[PDB]
């Protein structure tokens, strides 16, 4: 937790974990002085609100520290800023706020918030950065970016088989989305889908998109990458880095050779 | 004439005169179900949200009035924090008012317990529209079932103003738009009227008149416009425009100059 738009992921993170399916991160002067987070997934019963924010206490506690994998991480951030815990519980339970050390009950819908009060726009640029990151990564739930009372970027879930363009457009721009070959390759446990931008017209620009997920996790091997250049550079002799957000799935199998293999071809398929 | 616009419009207008700057309205289902009204604008101090929804302190709140007759006809759900760290609190037949979680500003949430469905909705665009018109310089942004329907940017000192009424009222008019400034001591008419020879039956929906602010609608007015066009080209039918007129107070040669003094403006642009 070094950098704001690290923390910025943590809290992010924890509220997709948390079954979050809308988030509304708000920032304020490159989160140095606010950085909000609120989600609508679950939340944290009233007891786990204090510790969270604070081992012979644990003693008491009965593990009930062990419902809060994020609240062991919420310790290492409050800790290093005004931290205003603020959440409630879907089961029969009214709303409840940690401060500093004081749990008191407010109103709030069933779910979370956080207040963080702890090179300067570079800070925000790296967390919305992240954020594209992660937007891509789940598509399924609405996130909604803004700095200083304005509101900077909305990306918008995307229901059971829609309009997965329009997202993708507002992640990754027009620019891209115009030069997007979408693609749907599978061979077994091998799938491959996501976009890669027509060769003969990417920029450099462009090719400054280039996120790659294996199983939802944001990989980057040089394999993939190969694999995907050598494809376009087959196409035409046009060797130079490619546009595309693609997303490979597999059976368990941390790193292989036809990985490589189905890649080239479903990315050389939809060239031609 | 009590629709959930008149809401709208009533939250919005509150907002504003309470020095907003930023104005994110969402609405669901006609508002019918939703309606909220985030504002950046000055709070309200804990005590005075009590009584807001029920000493001379009300005197502080003008909107307050108007909340009263509001929350009297829906599940109010006030919450605000005035310019202080003093945190946020909400109120909801007597109050609840709690700590909560909130920036320097206001929010409303208003769910009432009938008319049309998307109809609803396409009234309070347009009261919006309105307002945008005659607030250039606040941001505001309506929203319906999370889907962000229009974003009206504000515009700075001498900023941009094309752009906002683009969005407002599309590159359409934008691009038939012919700015006027006018003015003639009290006078002032500034503002855009579309190039009449190209001026759509789509366009000519398009006519919205300020007079100080206030969103006008006089035959007189109109017809000075319209002469203007009638005269630059014979072509006799509805015109396009976003016009604004300023003149030293007088309710209504009183008005019979204003007539000449817009077919002048208007009548000039197009030549």
């Amino acid at each position: 937790v070094e950098r704001p738009a690290s923390v910025v992921k943590e809290l992010v993170e924890n509220s997709l974990d948390a079954g979050a399916t809308r988030i509304d991160i708000d920032i304020e002067r490159g989160g140095a002085k606010l950085i909000r987070i609120r989600d609508n997934g679950c939340g944290i019963k009233k007891d786990e609100l204090a510790l969270a924010l604070a081992i012979a206490s644990l003693d008491d506690l009965e593990a009930i520290i062990s419902l809060g994998f994020r609240g062991e991480a919420l310790a290492s951030i409050s800790s290093v800023s005004r931290l205003t815990l603020t959440s409630r519980t879907a089961e029969q339970q009214e709303a409840w706020q940690a401060y500093a050390v004081t749990v008191k009950p407010a109103a709030h819908p069933v779910g979370t918030t956080l207040e963080v009060l702890d090179t300067e726009k570079t800070e925000f640029n790296h967390i919305d950065e992240i954020i594209r990151r992660i937007a891509l990564a789940r598509f399924d739930v609405t996130i909604n970016l803004s700095h200083n009372g304005k509101i900077v970027r909305q990306y918008r879930a995307v229901p059971e088989g829609g309009q997965k363009e329009r997202r993708l457009g507002a992640i990754c721009g027009t620019a891209f989305l115009e030069q997007a070959l979408a693609i749907e390759w599978q061979h077994g446990d091998l799938t491959l889908r996501g976009w890669v931008a027509d060769p003969n017209h990417t920029t450099p620009a462009l090719a400054e998109i280039q996120y790659c997920y294996v199983n939802g996790r944001m990989m980057r091997d040089r394999l993939i990458n190969h694999a995907i250049r050598q494809a376009c550079e087959d196409k035409l002799g046009a060797d130079q880095q490619p546009a595309f957000v693609l997303y490979l799935e597999i059976d368990p199998h941390q790193v292989s050779r036809l990985v490589h293999d189905f890649i080239y071809q479903g990315v050389l398929s939809v060239l031609q």
